[PDB]
């Protein structure tokens, strides 16, 4: 468009703003990506000056010598108010100067919220009393936590609510930004081959993976206040899981895709202790540097913590589509791989001909790292063999889309919120449902406080959790073998 | 087993002995395949000696350093008896010297007929009377020609059943000898991803596909007895459409397999001319070396020929299946590379979200060269797109399976017959379903003699072939870029 848009950064300070919002818009503004009529401003306390977030933000760049586009161009777009975060006045300075830009009356505003939880809601306030624009759109993006609770999510949404439409409001989950997650739609309702057989009739069990071989790393005394399921496993797994479960959306429109992801939420039942294993990462006494220190050996950790590091949990989906299949959701830190992925394990074959001797297919969609889709299989035994064995179809981007640059989450998430795309966005009923769903088993932990399972930095996690996996009827292996 | 086998070359002085089925042999024998208590007798009309069939042969073998496996142990369990074809004494010669090797009158019997078919009776009544074992089994090997047409086929299957148990006929398709053809069971029956869409509600068409680049290299007048249908469309492309098309046999054992094949072939009118394109290759004037020459300029083809050297042919499978399902045959000589292939179209998805930019999804598993088995497919375009297209899943044997041999089609028949597997060997009721579906129009040609459609040496063949497929709902593209 040639309308003006102006992109407030709230907390431009800070080092989310200094290392990946203006990074990210930046590389966003470098790629010509942005309306042509577009300002940043940012807003903070200190008293900051434009030269002062260059030298803050410009090593975070791509800084190439190629740099008229960074030449005031970007940084001369750029400017700085200082301001207090429930200071009526603070507001007033910021929107008067923000109606002093170029049709700056006209504008189109979006608000990056990057600022700490504890101060949302005065921010929110604030910015509906003095900073709407009256002529152009306006929309916050908001950053996780969105509470740690139902009761404290509904206060937040509440109030987000009663003053922004959700028209208005972008929630990022940096998940639904990634490569691999959009292409579960592609995936399933570009191509016939999946879709016939995406159901309970042919799928044993649906496997949600989140690993990081790194522990915490000493930001333990942050992570000990929410743990893993609040941190991993309500957002980017459970959203995850309604890519995959999902009905067939009426059309790509924001809110018909939405409304099919809030739909499978309302048939799972909140979770039950049955179906949890926890676990806490212990140190490796013959390890290296930081994977030498346990969960409790970060200083700042409270003595005695019980807080998961590792959660595998089991979720069904009480419809047609999905009845009995259990939904596998595993995460955990200090683990043996970087990985987040979804695998079908299919149901065995009916009626075999050969001899036991096949293995259940199964689906693999690879998020990261190394972005492949493929399914693992059963052909005949290369060579004088009459028997089936097991190998795969692969898609892995690396090699097939070589010089293919993937765009990190923020880059493609702040270019909807521009472009008025909200499908990759948590809606509010979505963010209910989620939170409905391990509400009562989160506060059961808190209340109760069960000891975690211990496993070693850089084991898969605890065993406990293979016999869940099995226990509704996983089926693994020792037996395929991939090369390349 | 310690057993005794005899394994008898009649026509051992000819080319496909000389330089198939004695190198054959061997390869199995070297390999510790065979049985341990095997002879090899040749027989034929000239007065030859081992000593010339090893100098005839052993060129033809791997002969490496490590001999020996081939120094007379091969070659020391050769014999050759001469002999006429219809001569009763030259097959009491044959059976009594048989009766004096090593428990001779036990043994086995495994009679490969090498021999042109205009003997074919001879041979096999001579064998009946006076050469089969009284204690082991006896089976005899036929290549190709079985008959002409129907009744042709009638005559010479009538007779040999007269004298033979099915039991006991092995009449060799080198097609179903091939890794990727004894696959197509394995593929669809050992996995739940592909087989619920195995079905006329999923696939828009099936194309089966043999092409060869070169012409017919001075060899003309052989090929213009029987032209290209009855040289590869009867035989060998409507064996692929079987193995496709097969309902799910009631277990691997040879005869529920063949009895699966015969049931599709039986629901297969009479091709009607409406569903045929017919080609002769013409030279390529810009061409290099035998390319330049077309079909006539053989001084070996009649002059004023009409045989087709290209056949894309439409088939229908009247079942629950596959109704309405085209089945289209495809094949020819110098075209623009050698190919056989089975591909599946699959139809549009229904109820499309994405804006007519979608494309069919298709299967394809490639016979020849580079075995392959991958499905084109959708995707979501790798970057900042929103929008679907064309990708794949791979599995390509080349790279997977690297330092796996493949065995040569004979290799593997042959040995099946030793292990007394008919799975891959033409039944008599499958011969008869073949002929039937075919008879009709190789009389229309011979009567009527149409003019086949000229194409260029190295091109795809005719155009209208292409007209034919898009007709009966082939869908081609132009889009799909494939690279690596
Ligand atoms: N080009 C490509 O991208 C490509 C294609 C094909 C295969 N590969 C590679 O081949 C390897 C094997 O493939 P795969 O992971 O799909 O097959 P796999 O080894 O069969 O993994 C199956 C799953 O079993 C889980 N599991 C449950 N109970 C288990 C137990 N008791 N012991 C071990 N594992 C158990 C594993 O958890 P974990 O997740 O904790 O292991 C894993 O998710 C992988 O490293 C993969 O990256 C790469
Ligand atoms: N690793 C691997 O093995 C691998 C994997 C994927 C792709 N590839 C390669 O990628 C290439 C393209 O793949 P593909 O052949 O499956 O896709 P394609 O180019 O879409 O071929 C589709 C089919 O369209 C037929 N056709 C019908 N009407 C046509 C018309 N008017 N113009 C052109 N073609 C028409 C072609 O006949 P023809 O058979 O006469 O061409 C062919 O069978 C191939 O060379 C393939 O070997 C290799």
């Amino acid at each position: 468009q040639s309308d003006t848009h102006i992109f407030i950064i709230m907390g431009a300070s800070g080092d989310l703003a200094k290392k990946k919002i203006y990074p990210t818009i930046w590389w966003l503004f470098r790629d010509g990506l942005l309306p042509e009529n577009t300002f940043i401003v940012g807003y903070a306390r200190s008293r900051l000056t434009v030269a002062d977030i260059r030298k803050q933000s410009e090593p975070f760049f791509k800084a190439t010598p190629e740099e008229k586009l960074k030449l005031e161009d970007f940084f001369a777009r750029n400017s700085y108010v200082a301001g207090q975060y429930d200071d009526a006045a603070s507001y007033q300075r910021l929107n008067s100067h923000m109606n002093a830009l170029h049709l700056g009356s006209q504008a189109n505003r979006l608000f990056y919220l990057a600022l700490p939880p504890t101060v949302y809601e005065a921010v929110t306030k604030n910015i509906h009393e003095s900073c709407m624009s009256q002529i152009g759109w306006n929309r916050i993006i908001v950053e996780k936590p969105f509470g740690r609770d139902l009761q404290s999510s509904d206060r937040l949404s509440n109030h987000i609510s009663s003053l922004f439409r959700e028209d208005q409001i972008y929630r990022i989950d940096h998940y639904l930004g990634k490569e691999m997650v959009q292409n579960l739609m592609v995936l399933r309702f570009a191509n016939r081959i999946f879709g016939p057989i995406w159901n309970r009739d042919n799928i044993a069990c649906v496997i949600l993976t989140f690993k990081e071989p790194f522990g915490t790393e000493g930001r333990g005394g942050y992570f000990d206040e929410f743990g893993i399921i609040r941190d991993v496993m309500q957002n980017h797994l459970l959203q995850m899981l309604c890519l995959v479960a999902m009905e067939k959306p009426a059309s790509t429109n924001s809110d018909d895709v939405r409304d099919e992801k809030v739909k499978v939420l309302k048939c799972i039942s909140e979770v039950q202790a049955n179906n949890v294993v926890l676990g806490q990462y212990v140190g490796n006494p013959d390890g290296e540097g930081e994977a030498t220190k346990g969960y409790l050996d970060d200083p700042t950790v409270p003595r005695g913590s019980t807080t998961a590091t590792f959660a595998a949990v089991v979720l069904y989906v009480e419809n047609e589509r999905w009845d009995g299949v259990p939904f596998i959701l595993r995460c955990g830190k200090a683990l043996n791989e970087r990985k987040a992925e979804v695998r079908l394990q299919f149901h065995d074959v009916a009626g075999d001909i050969f001899h036991q001797q096949c293995k259940r297919n199964e689906l693999v969609i690879r998020v990261q790292p190394n972005e492949a889709v493929y399914t693992k299989m059963m052909t005949k035994k290369p060579g004088m063999f009459f028997n089936p064995e097991e190998s795969e179809l692969d898609l892995t981007y690396g090699n097939r889309y070589k010089n293919v640059k993937l765009p990190d989450a923020y880059e493609r998430l702040i270019l909807d919120v521009f472009c008025g795309s909200q499908m990759h966005f948590v809606r509010s009923d979505e963010l209910r449902e989620a939170w409905r769903i391990f509400t009562p088993l989160l506060h059961q932990i808190e209340l109760e406080k069960p000891k975690p399972i211990p496993y070693i930095y850089g084991s898969r996690g605890p065993t406990e959790a293979d016999e869940l996996m099995k226990r509704v009827g996983f089926q693994y292996e020792g037996t395929y073998k991939w090369v390349n």
